[PDB]
């Protein structure tokens, strides 16, 4: 499932005693970034023309345009993200909510680009949309879910993407409070039904699997909850949140990596949609919010399961795969300001530059953000500047 990590750690170099990434790395990164954009380019022409998510269709290649315009300044980025968007803007059904693989993604992508690009009638058709899925996912009668791919936590994070990306004010903090709250009595109520209420006040499932992680599980619903941007009341995170982030930490294993589902026992996958590379961020935020020392700690221990088995043979993707693990250690970076978290993003940034030498299978979309090339192309370009990476789709 894992390569040997060939590189000795940070103690046993890249970047210079202040933290900055020497030319050569830089020049190395830009180079393949080149490199990876058009052999993306390439293999896009024969995509899927219909599926259009941000996980792994048009709207996520929008995305990284939009990144490499956030990082580069290149004027050329912006329009690029322009001519991916348009078609995602059409076809819209309005059954998944989601900023992944919902209308959220083409509709929140879209009003960020049409903002940068000044015509702001289109920048607020698309919110005006955006927020007509608000009724679907508030109502708490929909068998719909609360995790971040299909779910409630979803659909918040393309409020907070709004509101982060183009400004307070792009959505009503109103409609935010009206998402929140429905994610909070959605885990009430089926912490009751489990007679769970005062060990883990808040809880979910999906597919009546109760997951842990990033992508379809508690850490990920945990994580937006905590973002300062869904503006979550003090009573409820101390009372609601941190007793449900303890937890989950309590399943964790000996091993140190986290479980796939509560009930499952068997220590196997190291992704950021399950394992230690998704839950690692819900520590690392409840690290920020709650300011006690054992959720860093943790955070550190997550970082050691990754650096020894992150380089997947699955490939270099983002949500299962060598570039969405080394975010994790930009992120702990950019917390700790530890150089050794830099080193190990550097390191797993060093792996992406052979990318497809190494005997990895191949992604069924092997060109898409989360999925496949487009997510190496984007962890690489946040290496160049590790004080402002960005999760994509993810972090605000
Ligand atoms: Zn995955």
């Amino acid at each position: 499932r894992a390569f040997v990590n060939p590189f000795p750690d940070y103690e046993a170099l890249p970047f210079h005693q202040d933290g900055k990434i020497i030319h050569n790395f830089i020049r190395r990164i830009q180079t393949k970034i080149k490199d990876l954009l058009q052999q993306m380019e390439e293999g896009l022409k024969t995509a899927d023309p219909h599926d259009c998510s941000a996980y792994t269709g048009w709207t996520g290649i929008a995305l990284l345009y939009l990144q490499l315009y956030r990082v580069t300044c290149d004027q050329t980025y912006l329009l690029r993200s322009l001519d991916y968007v348009k078609r995602t803007l059409r076809n819209l059904n309005g059954r998944r909510v989601t900023f992944l693989c919902g209308d959220a993604g083409p509709l929140a992508v879209g009003a960020v680009i049409y903002h940068k690009l000044r015509s702001d009638c289109e920048s607020q058709e698309c919110v005006t949309k955006l927020l007509q899925l608000q009724r679907s996912v508030v109502c708490q009668e929909s068998d719909l879910p609360d995790e971040l791919l299909y779910g409630r936590a979803g659909y918040l994070y393309a409020l907070l993407y709004l509101n982060t990306e183009i400004g307070p004010g792009t959505v009503c903090e109103s409609a935010i409070k009206e998402v929140v709250n429905a994610i909070i009595e959605s885990g009430k109520t089926l912490s009751r039904e489990e007679r769970k209420t005062e060990r883990c006040p808040l809880l979910y499932q999906w597919h009546r699997k109760q997951y842990v992680g990033a992508a379809h599980g508690m850490a990920g619903i945990y994580y937006m909850l905590m973002q300062p941007a869904a503006k979550v009341d003090q009573e409820t995170l101390t009372e609601m949140v941190k007793p449900s982030i303890d937890y989950v930490r309590h399943k964790k294993f000996r091993s140190g990596n986290y479980p796939s589902s509560l009930s499952n026992e068997t220590d196997r996958l190291v992704h950021w949609c399950h394992g230690a590379p998704g839950v690692i961020h819900m520590l690392m935020q409840a690290y920020k919010v709650f300011k006690e020392e054992k959720y860093l700690k943790e955070a550190m221990e997550c970082s050691d399961v990754i650096w020894q088995r992150g380089l997947l043979r699955k490939g270099y993707g983002i949500c299962h795969g060598t570039a969405g693990n080394g975010y994790s250690f930009l992120s702990l970076y950019r917390l700790t300001q530890d150089k050794k978290y830099l080193y190990r993003a550097c390191k797993f940034a060093e792996w992406c530059l052979d990318y497809g030498a190494h005997g990895c299978r191949i992604p069924d979309r092997p060109y898409s953000l989360f999925e496949g090339m487009a997510g190496a192309i984007h962890f690489l370009s946040d290496v160049l500047g590790p004080e402002t990476s960005r999760f994509p789709a993810f972090e605000l």
